[PDB]
């Protein structure tokens, strides 16, 4: 029996020589590229968004990362966000304090310079695609849509990225 798998994708792992290269390898800037979810409503929050730039930094205490983002809305306005992720020994999963109920799984990406998140939470799930480049190859994005659709997240949103990034700070 055959023809019943989704394209190859793997969860990031802290295993193997170079395992403790997580998280330092992923620090720095990222751009939001696309989302996919079981329903359009799980992506609705992104509909007035033109682009988002993020900066991930080492935290102010041991197992913690500082995330900063500025959202360019389609109306030109810039909205800054900030939060803290918590890391756990031997895992690449992210947890944020609101709430203990949600987790974020990290997956490797066919996009060079890309990463995919799988966000799980109360009554919802969505897949989120980021890249170091604000303009990764269209093929990367097609592959993310094809993968997420195979995983039954068929509602898809591509961020337009027509306008300049808002300023962030590193
Ligand atoms: C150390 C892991 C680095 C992963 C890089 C992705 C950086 C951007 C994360 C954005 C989080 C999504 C926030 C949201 O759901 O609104």
């Amino acid at each position: 029996s055959h023809m019943n798998q989704c394209p190859e994708h793997s969860q990031l792992t802290t295993l193997g020589v170079d395992g403790k290269e997580f998280p330092e390898v992923h620090l720095g800037q990222w751009y939001f590229i696309a989302g996919a979810a079981p329903t359009k409503e799980e992506l609705a929050t992104f509909d007035p968004v033109d682009n988002i730039v993020f900066n991930m930094a080492a935290g102010s205490a041991p197992m913690q990362l500082h995330l900063r983002a500025t959202i360019r809305m389609k109306d030109g306005l810039c909205v800054p966000r900030k939060w803290i992720y918590h890391l756990t020994e031997g895992s690449t999963d992210l947890r944020t304090e609101g709430r203990p109920d949600m987790k974020t799984e990290l997956f490797s990406s066919s996009c060079p310079g890309g990463i995919m998140l799988n966000e799980t939470g109360q009554g919802y799930q969505r897949f989120l695609l980021y890249n170091r480049s604000p303009h990764p190859p269209e093929k990367c994005v097609e592959e993310f849509k094809s993968l997420t659709s195979c995983l039954d997240s068929k509602a898809f949103l591509l961020t337009p990225r027509n306008q300049e990034a808002c300023e962030l700070s590193n």
